[PDB]
DNA sequence: CGGCAGTACTG
DNA sequence: CAGTACT
DNA sequence: GCCG
């Protein structure tokens, strides 16, 4: 990055504009951010700003006080709030409406919400692993997590396929979280597992904690035998086989890189989510679907790609 | 002006 | 439904 | 916040 000194300033103010609830304010500066994170020269100049896609007058205008002054005096006028915002919305589950509850019924501290805030069970599970969830963990362990669903869904049977998905497919050295996708072959075979596997994982201890428990999803919390163990949170996801490439490809991420397909294929009149790539899809003046159009088949990640008109990309530069 | 991805849970 | 979460 |  050959703009740490804009990029570190800006990011405060991402962060603060998206604890505090103004969502697409706070893209705007993840995308500028990121767009500044990739060009490779520091930037000199107004000029130069508003040449890089995702950089406008305003954005401009901030990076050359940056560069005239060393700093940013939006900085010394974030809401004192900010902190104990971002606080409260590292607990899973709870968001910035909850924060912003707890803040105006006046909570300060982890200490405050333990002890005096109603707390949905994700919450309190989200709070009694707190600094877990905020740690990353070695490839290394993500790979035993895989391996420990792995081998207990082929144990009811030999034939489901599961893959660890999320930054660990991409080839990060470290994960936030384990994303395993199941599926099987014969497009069947997937069904109603969810039973017995979480079933499984529970008896031996592994699995510690549920938050959420779908029909196709879970997510959840999970935890290594032996000492010296972290909680993990671990998700999982099954799948019919014929959408395996398009669950691939949503679960392997990145979000941003999803983002950026999904919004390729709507300009296209298609529609890409994690069940299907659609074509002839009809939308309003509002960018919202109201007719569904025809599933393309996708039988590999690399059809997708095709059908968008795009060069293939492996996992690891898809990590926007 | 107005979209900014598309979807699954939860209560 | 609003809220939060997943990539 | 940016952009069509
Ligand atoms: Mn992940
Ligand atoms: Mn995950
Ligand atoms: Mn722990
Ligand atoms: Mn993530
Ligand atoms: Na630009
Ligand atoms: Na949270
Ligand atoms: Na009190």
């Amino acid at each position: 990055n050959h703009n740490l000194h804009i990029t570190e300033k800006l990011e405060v103010l991402a962060k603060a504009y998206s604890v505090q609830g103004d969502k697409w304010r706070a893209l705007g500066y993840a995308k500028a951010i990121n767009a500044l994170k990739s060009f490779h020269k520091p930037v000199t100049s107004y000029q130069e700003a508003c040449s890089i896609p995702g950089i406008g007058k305003r954005m401009a205008e901030k990076i050359i006080e940056i560069l005239e002054s060393g700093h940013l005096r939006k900085l010394d006028h974030i809401s004192e709030s900010v902190p104990v915002l971002e606080l409260f919305s590292n607990i899973w589950g709870a968001g910035t409406k909850t924060a912003q509850m707890w803040y105006q019924q006046g909570f300060r501290s982890l200490e405050d919400i333990r002890s005096q805030a109603s707390l949905t069970t994700q919450q309190a599970i989200g709070l009694k692993h707190y600094s877990d969830f905020l740690e990353r963990m070695p490839r290394e362990e993500a790979t035993e997590i895989e391996q420990t669903v792995q081998k207990a869904a082929q144990a009811f049977n030999s034939g489901l396929l599961c893959v660890a998905c999320g930054s660990y497919r991409r080839g990060k050295a470290t994960c936030g979280d384990v994303d395993v996708l199941i599926t099987h072959p014969d497009g069947r075979s997937h069904r109603g597992i969810f039973s017995r596997l979480l079933d499984s994982l529970r008896q031996e201890g592994f699995l510690t904690d549920d938050l959420v428990k779908g029909e196709t999803k879970y997510l959840g919390v999970c935890r290594l035998p032996g000492p010296g163990r972290r909680h993990r949170r671990l998700d999982i996801i099954v799948v019919p086989y014929s959408e395996f490439a398009c669950a691939l490809l949503y679960f392997t991420g990145s979000a941003h890189f999803n983002r950026s397909m999904r919004a390729l294929a709507k300009t296209k009149g298609m529609s890409l989510s994690e069940h299907a790539l659609s074509t002839a899809v009809v939308r309003n003046t509002h960018g919202a679907k109201v007719g569904p159009g025809r599933v393309l088949p996708t039988p590999t990640e690399k059809d997708v790609f095709r059908l968008l008109g795009l060069p293939y990309r492996e996992p690891a530069e898809r990590d926007w």
